[PDB]
C-alpha cells in the first residue's frame, strides 16, 4: 500500500494536511516502525514531525497534530514521540512543548500535558568557547519559566493547575534559577518590560502561597547562592527590584 518516508512525511506535516497522514498508522504497524525512529527524524537536529507540525501554523492550527499524537499512541511510542528532545545552534533539550509555548498555542499546550509532555523538560543552552559567552535567549530552561518570561499568564496557570501533569513552581533549572530568577533575567528596565514581570512575579508568588503555603519561593537561591532580589541587585535590574522591595513593605505592613 501506501509508503511513508521522511521527505514524505515532512511535507505533509509542513504543509498541514490532515488528509496526507491516511494510511500512515497502517503503514507503521505493518514494517514495524515509529515516529520516533531516526529515519523519520530530521538528522541536523533531531526533530520528529511533531516539532515539524508545531512550527508550520496556519491561523495557530496543523491538523496533523492530533492525528500524529494518535498514531504514536497506537504504536506504543506516545511519551517518547511528545519528548523526543532536538537541538539547534543555541539550545540542546528542546521539545515539542517549548515550541508549543513560544508560538502562543494555549491549545497544542493542553494537547501535549494531557498526552504526558515532560512540564519539566530543560532547553539548555550551547555554547562553543571553554566558557559560556551566551548567545542564546535565556528564559530559565524549563516550560513554566519560557512561559512566564513571554508574557502567558493562562499558559502559566495551566501548567501550574491542570488536572493531568502541574509544572512545579518551585522548580530550578540547571543554573539553580527558579521561574523568579529567570523572571529577574528577562528584565530590561524598560517600561512594558518591568509592567509584565512584576505582574507575573506577583502572580506566581500569589500561586505558591497557595498550592505550597509553607514555601517562600523568593527565599529559594540559585547556583551563585543569590535570591531572586539580590540577583537583581547584582545585575542592575531596577524596577523589579524596586517591586520587589515595595512588595515586601506593603506585605509586612499588612500583616502587623
Amino acid at each position: 500500500m501506501k509508503v511513508f518516508n521522511r521527505p514524505i512525511l515532512f511535507d505533509i506535516v509542513s504543509r498541514g494536511s490532515p488528509d496526507g497522514l491516511e494510511g500512515l498508522l497502517s503503514f507503521l504497524l505493518t514494517h514495524k516502525k515509529r515516529l520516533t525512529d531516526e529515519e523519520f527524524r530530521e538528522p541536523s537536529t533531531g526533530k520528529t514531525c511533531l516539532p515539524k507540525a508545531l512550527l508550520n501554523l496556519s491561523a495557530g492550527r496543523n491538523d496533523t497534530i492530533p492525528i500524529l499524537l494518535d498514531i504514536a499512541e497506537k504504536t506504543g511510542n506516545m511519551r517518547e514521540f511528545i519528548n523526543s528532545p532536538f537541538r539547534d545552534v543555541y539550545y540542546r533539550g528542546q521539545t515539542a512543548l517549548h515550541i508549543a509555548i513560544e508560538r502562543r498555542c494555549k491549545h497544542y499546550v493542553e494537547l501535549l500535558v494531557e498526552k504526558g509532555a515532560d512540564v519539566h523538560a530543560q532547553a539548555r543552552g550551547r555554547f562553543f568557547q571553554p566558557k559560556d559567552e551566551g548567545g542564546y535567549f535565556y528564559f530559565g530552561e524549563l516550560p513554566l519559566s519560557l512561559a512566564a518570561c513571554t508574557n502567558q499568564p493562562h499558559i502559566v496557570h495551566y501548567l501550574t493547575e491542570n488536572g493531568h501533569k502541574q509544572a512545579d513552581l518551585r522548580r530550578q533549572d540547571s543554573r539553580g534559577n527558579t521561574v523568579l530568577h529567570a523572571l529577574v533575567a528577562i528584565a530590561d528596565n524598560t517600561r512594558e518590560n518591568t509592567k509584565f514581570v512584576t505582574k507575573m512575579y506577583d502572580l506566581l508568588l500569589i500561586k505558591c502561597a497557595k498550592l505550597f503555603p509553607d514555601t517562600n519561593l523568593e527565599a529559594l537561591l540559585n547556583n551563585d547562592g543569590l535570591s531572586p532580589l539580590m540577583m537583581a541587585a547584582k545585575t542592575g535590574k531596577i524596577g523589579i527590584f524596586q517591586h520587589i522591595i515595595r512588595r515586601e513593605i506593603a506585605d509586612a505592613a499588612a500583616h502587623h
